Parts: structure tokens; C-alpha cells; sequence
């Protein structure tokens, strides 16, 4: 699954990676309602799942 960020975010802790507005991640685990992990090309981590859209 894809999904789009729509807002930037800045990792704060080492489980944490970056992304940029626009930017299109592929989604490897939402199991979680507040943090999903992703792939944000050769670095996976977890951001808000509230920042991203699934397409």
C-alpha cells in the first residue's frame, strides 16, 4: 500500500524516520491507530498516521 504525507515531519526519537509533504511512502504496518511504518525509500520507520493518507 501507498500512502501520501501530507505534512512534513522531523523524526524525534531512533524507531523515527523523516518525510516530506507530497512524498510518497509505502506503508508496511498500520496496525497501530497513532504510528504507522514505513518505507520512505531504503530507510523504514515509523510517523504519525494522522500526516498520511492512504491512496
Amino acid at each position: 500500500e501507498l500512502v501520501l504525507a501530507l505534512y512534513d515531519y522531523q523524526e524525534k526519537s531512533p524507531r523515527e524516520v523523516t518525510m516530506k509533504k507530497g512524498d510518497i511512502l509505502t506503508l508496511l504496518n498500520s496496525t497501530n491507530k497513532d504510528w504507522w511504518k514505513v518505507e520512505v525509500n531504503d530507510r523504514q520507520g515509523f510517523v504519525p498516521a494522522a500526516y498520511v493518507k492512504k491512496l
